[PDB]
């Protein structure tokens, strides 16, 4: 035919999530094409100079330097962003959405930027899309920072611990200590998770930004996606009546696979219930009223 | 025993090359343990969080953030340096070096920090070292943009086509058109080259910096040396009385495998010869005359 | 949806060189969905148990045990035939190709069984496909078997040798000694090659039969076209009026790509043509007129 | 130097699980050298050669056709034996340790034979080392059955079940029910688990043999051990005083890592213990009394 495509990923906003983000997936030989689209052109045209000079070193992708590439665009992930953020946010959102759109996109949206569960929210108001199709970032990288952090405890690997951080992806986020197992036994700990949560913070502050962490996260939720996984990742999906809440994206366990989230799991909460979860929910469920407009 | 290393990699400077080397080794699922030493031990910590919060998700290494790492330590890659540039850069080297060795290192050090041919031979006379225990980043990326380029050019894969860049990893650099082939049929194509050599001011001038590209073309070397691969790499390797010159490093085909370079090519060149590359040659086998010093 | 594909396999014999063809794809993390269909249904049942037993244990596939399965299955690898060859086999695959027919298949073929450059033909023959969209296994491993023994002598590493074996995939498949290099250097060798021709045989006598050295050979051209990657691979290809020849199926240079065959290169021959390629191509030509039938 | 090693691997038994289980390594780039060492010398060299042809193909490793090899070995592999099992088998295995010994070997023995939990205390009994360097296949395939069964079940993926099957390699082995997690939230189930437990007989009764399953299982513990995992894996641990046992080779969950194993977890079970799990360390604490001799 022409030269093909299949599994195309295009990042908005070539910056260090977006920029670590492609790294990733090509060190890791994650996809076919990657489209980079930035609206600091020079930007997205030089990091694309970069990635295509080395590729001969990888394990084989394509680049390439708008809108009219979310074509049969299989997964858009939204990089970009503000740094009065909701709804400037929401405000830049509200433009790239509209634009991926008008190329007829059918593909799947990944919401990596903060204020995420929120922006998550809007993606899904200002596409059209069935909210299943429509993914966020969550509390992915908080559970990765979790699991690390006791897999270092008990110095044993962080991929035999099994233990979730879950709610919003900031201050209000809560773990889930009663559905916590270190293979399949159950277990200062307070202080640990008190590290998960002033993470960012910790880290920000001693090297200006957070971005391989998240990246490495979002390089995972592509691979569930792209590979139709069926995996066990705690995103920000769209509460449904499920724990107990009506209409917000929250961080919590989905089961990931190509076609977007499949079903959202509600693990048995202790009275770290209408609660934390409660209390998370409620904080943000009430952004999305106090903002949005403009 | 206590915790084993076997495979480890201290990249001394934890700056975008330094960085993005470590991300690659890292999502490349290359080294075991990964050690970075920066003198802004701020920086170096702030990395070291970020690569181990999303660790969780790669296949596997250790990360840690002084030169009492240089232990048992495999290799070493000196991605270190200033930004007048030659002898303040031997300054800075002339410490890394001294330091390095003081616990007593029996490894390998890989130097990628420009005007690298030339810092890559004071790191030589600097550690006391076997020149073949110590390689430069040398003409590794420029026959990446070539390979690339030419392979878009005939629209093959990069890795089928085969054609070298030799000489000083700069201006004077030279192609070894004579000996270029795509598969095993030899071959504007001038133009190509020009924008080979001119490639590092043209993505620098979009993006203020270089840093994937090479990176990537470090974690190949790193490869090559730590699985033993034999492999045909163009590095800054040092000069026997091989292309006819007695006392330089330069940029030329040698064969990389796990204890440093094993030997130096000899293509047989044009009258392309005791011309480009002899005036490279001469070029860099004067900077280290009229530097070195303090 | 349901539950997707998107690069779905399908080997039509599931015995040493299937299974093991399955089992290199598997652990390459390779295709999505593998199924697999042999004519004695308790033998691919029995494999498709094994390996999904240790599945969890790789990069993720999924696996499953007619040809109602040559749906949107991307590639067709036809690994079976018997062991007065010719017409049997033809015989044979008259019926699995009319079969895989019948499902409307728009796919790929790729030829396994010996003799292959016959039965690569007769493929063609048999399903209607242009002829850039059958392939034939051809002297992808004679090339292999080469590029180590000399790899081996020059002591390198056999993916830095660039020598091809062109012909038919036996006894006349001559080597191509005037474009051979080792880097970019051109170069007993006459030995290599009767070692390299008389390979199967001196396996054969010491374990019976051959499998693992083709699969791995059957794993790569799928990567070609899995993953668009125009790789220069000496496949068995339909000559043109190419090497000087008319309808013909050998092994040549040809380059691979998501869509089947590209393009046949023409490497520029010795007088090493119309003579041991030209002498070839007609040992076959003629067992295509002698052959046939029922 | 000469041309080193580091990561070599011995598998004594080049025969469908050996040479199966090296496929695997091949397939996976995980060992540098790997060494092939069989009774039967003509089937080494015939599978080396197999090997070695479509090297080319794969990522990197040396492969080579006695025990003057288990030099610096790091893994010893030990897939031979019969097919009065025990006393035959401990009798073939007097002989092959005794010998791996006399190398002065100073690694890790990993057994795969059956009835493994039995020749795997033997092979601590015939070559010295602690029991903490001598390990077993163990329930390590009969879990990765499970998990994939439930996966299936659930339709989740595999990696995301956590469910462990512990006893004897064989017909007492027992599930654990009350510590089977899918994610974080606990759970016919009776029968999956007598599909587990007679999965060998049914995969032997349409193939012949059982061999993908295990290697796979076989290049994970391998994995753990060559790249320090810290992995959770339920292998053929030696029972310390920890489920109630004092000398007796079961499956177990152990903590695996370069050194061997780290240490045995006593996962807390209902009352599944000290009636299915003693059972099973009785019925094999007896063949030990039972067995040995000649």
């Amino acid at each position: 035919m022409k030269n093909n495509g299949g599994a195309r990923v295009v990042v908005i906003g070539a910056g260090f999530v977006g920029a670590s983000y492609v790294f990733a997936l090509m060190n890791q030989g994650i996809a076919d094409e990657i489209v980079l689209i930035d609206a600091n052109e020079s930007k997205a045209i030089g990091d694309a100079m970069d990635f295509n000079h080395g590729k001969v070193f990888a394990p084989k992708p394509v680049d390439i330097w708008d809108y009219d590439d979310c074509r049969d665009a299989d997964l858009v992930v939204i990089c970009a962003g503000a740094n009065d953020l909701v709804d400037k946010n929401i405000a830049i959102f509200r433009s790239i959405v509209e634009s991926v759109m008008a190329s007829g996109f059918q593909g799947l949206f990944l919401v990596a930027t903060n204020p995420v569960d929120i922006l998550t929210y809007a993606t899904w108001k200002f596409s059209g899309l069935p909210h299943e199709r429509v993914i966020g970032s969550g509390t992915i990288l908080d559970t990765a920072r979790f699991r690390f952090l006791l897999g270092e405890y008990f110095s044993v690997a962080p991929q035999n611990v099994h233990a979730y951080i879950i709610g919003e992806h900031g201050d209000t986020e809560l773990p889930v200590w009663s559905q916590a197992y270190i293979g399949v036994m159950p277990i200062d700990l307070e202080r640990i998770f008190v590290n998960v949560r002033d993470a960012a913070y910790q880290i920000i502050e001693k090297k200006g930004a957070t971005y391989y962490g998240i990246a490495m996260g979002l390089a995972r939720v592509t691979r569930a996606i792209l590979h139709n996984e069926n995996a066990i990742l705690t995103v920000s999906a769209y509460l449904d009546g499920l724990y107990g809440e009506r209409d917000v994206y929250i961080g919590v366990p989905a089961v990931i696979n190509r076609n977007g989230i499949r079903e959202v799991i509600e693990i048995e909460l202790n009275d770290d219930e209408k609660n934390r979860f409660h209390h998370s929910a409620a904080t943000l469920k009430s952004v999305l009223a106090r903002a949005f407009t403009r």
